[PDB]
């Protein structure tokens, strides 16, 4: 029965379980967790860890023997249980100083304490365990097209990343960095809206190897692209650091469902590509339970979270498994896919005649791909009706 266990990965935000549910037009409907709290009930759920943003961890405006005793607890509740850190990250978003941007605020003061901030945290998670430094710019980018040059922003976003990257190398660190992306919201258009512009980004940092991606399910599908499509690219070019699994229902606000819920077959071929190309990272839930839930519903979507990610994985396999899918496969020239075009070079390509010239286009349109047979496969793998 589908029963989450460590090698899975399955990892939490102190975030996801304890938001409060505050939104844009409603109240707390939830206490705070303390994150002691949601690490012992994690565990018996079954996750692998957990993760942290520094103001989820510690309030903001600790006194040092405030901070000193949230680390201690914290450290102490996951040395009991085994549960680990893989990840943390900054919060650059809530407080009113970073209304335009920590990394990329107008100000030079705020872009300053914005790197202070974050250079503080990264030593706290090396501390703790984590392999991967999350940034989210929630708060880079603009509501009018005035206010953000976004030139001169990405050289300021440049120059943070790699100050951070010198930082990191100074000190020794393992720990590399992951850009979160999310095209909108809160602020009217955000810098490196999509995993595209992120990897993009990425290839002109000093040290680009330090830095990946941490794409969220949700945020392409804000966009409305293709998750699986942009996992794929993430993973062609060797980035995929960590990754962010939820549920989003299309092209709105940043709902957060708990994973499988929003595009259920866009979650299925994300399982399948995942666990087909070998990524080896943390499955992190970054969710939120709906603001309608008490905490036995808190704990009810964390479980489902991880639920529906191994259902779908053992009908990926399944489906992947079946002989009657791999003839199908064949039938649709997957494998022809896999061949190089010209792998007898250019020149033979050129002189080919059969290529081009006496190619008979008309015999290759007739061939159909067979695409809805494979596809109904793949339906009926997911629905329980295979496999
Ligand atoms: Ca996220
Ligand atoms: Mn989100």
């Amino acid at each position: 029965n589908y029963q989450p266990t460590p090698e899975d990965r399955f990892t939490f935000g102190l975030w996801t379980v304890g938001w409060q549910g505050r939104d844009p037009f409603g109240d707390a409907t939830r206490r705070a967790l303390d994150p002691v709290e949601s690490v012992r009930r994690l565990a018996e759920l079954g996750a692998h860890g957990v993760t942290f943003h520094d103001d989820d961890l510690i309030p903001f405006g600790s006194s040092d023997s405030e901070r000193e005793e949230h680390v201690k607890r914290f450290r102490q509740a996951l040395d009991d249980t085994g549960m680990k850190v893989p990840m943390a990250t900054t919060n650059l978003f809530t407080h009113p100083v970073f209304k335009d941007g920590g990394f990329t605020a107008n100000d030079r003061d705020v872009r300053r304490y914005a790197l202070r901030k974050t250079i503080r945290n990264i030593d706290l998670a090396v501390e703790l365990g984590a392999e991967t430094y999350v940034a989210w710019g929630g708060r880079e980018g603009a509501e009018s097209g005035g206010a953000k040059d976004v030139r001169d922003a990405l050289d300021r976003m440049k120059e943070a990343f790699d100050l951070l990257g010198e930082y990191v190398t100074s000190q020794g660190y393992d720990i590399r960095f992951a850009i979160e992306p999310k095209p909108n919201e809160p602020r009217g258009d955000i810098l490196l809206p999509t995993v595209g512009h992120a990897l993009a980004f990425i290839e002109r940092l000093e040290r680009p190897e330090l830095y990946g991606v941490n794409p969220e399910v949700g945020h392409e599908q804000m966009a409305g692209l293709n998750f699986p499509h942009g996992i794929a690219q993430a993973l062609w070019a060797g980035k995929l650091f960590h990754i962010d699994l939820n549920g989003q229902n299309g092209i709105k606000y940043d709902q957060d469902l708990r994973f499988g819920a929003g595009d259920l077959r866009a979650a299925f071929w994300l399982v399948d590509l995942l666990e087909s190309a070998g990524y080896s990272g943390p499955r992190h839930f970054d969710f939120k339970p709906p603001r309608t839930e008490d905490f036995d519903g808190v704990w009810a979507s964390a479980a489902g979270c991880m639920r529906n990610y191994l259902i779908l994985k053992e009908r990926a396999a399944a489906f992947r498994a079946d002989p009657e899918v791999q003839e199908a496969l064949r039938a649709s020239r997957l494998d022809e896919l896999a061949r190089p075009t010209a792998a007898d070079g250019l020149q033979a390509l050129l002189d080919d005649r059969s290529a081009f010239e006496e190619f008979d286009v008309d015999a290759a349109a007739a061939r159909g791909m067979a695409f809805e047979r494979l596809d109904q496969l793949a339906m009926d793998h997911l629905l329980g009706a295979r496999g």
